[PDB]
């Protein structure tokens, strides 16, 4: 196969909410993969995940949490600038799954669908090291969705 990259770094989606955490912001992994990485062209893929975890307190205004999970893929073109640096953009959606706990003869689920776009860059300031940095938006007529990420990898 082609050459391929391997980076991480931390993702977190800035929601809307009467007053959960302080920053509303979810704690979460995003894994992104380089395919055909050549020159002239190539392509990315970026995964994010992330599941809600506070700490038990007594605020008196009780927790949302929600015990879920929110998923979003994104793909798109890779093209190199200069000689170090390439601007490449994601575009996919975005899902969530949410699960009711309780003793049922069947379960129940539900899933919802959000449009998912954003923009990367890749800078690398050695050789052997490899700055990322990516974001994603997801557009609802009530929930603002605000998300990005941090980190760095390797050229194989």
């Amino acid at each position: 196969e082609g050459e391929s990259s391997i980076s991480i770094g931390y993702a977190q989606s800035r929601v809307k909410e009467d007053g959960y955490k302080l920053d509303k912001n979810p704690r979460g992994f995003n894994l992104k993969y380089r395919y055909e990485f050549n020159n002239d062209w190539g392509v990315i893929g970026s995964f994010a995940q992330t599941r809600r975890g506070f700490e038990e307190s007594v605020d008196g205004f009780k927790l949302i949490d929600g015990d879920f999970k929110y998923y979003s893929v994104t793909a798109g073109p890779v093209f190199r600038i200069n000689e170090y640096v390439s601007l490449y953009g994601l575009l996919g959606a975005g899902h969530g799954k949410a699960k009711f706990s309780s003793i049922f003869g069947q379960s129940e689920s539900r899933s919802k669908t959000s449009l998912a776009y954003g923009a990367g860059l890749q800078f690398n300031p050695h050789p052997n090291f490899v700055i990322d940095a990516s974001y994603e938006y997801s557009k609802l007529d009530d929930v603002k969705v605000g998300t990005w990420m941090l980190g760095a990898g390797y050229r194989f």
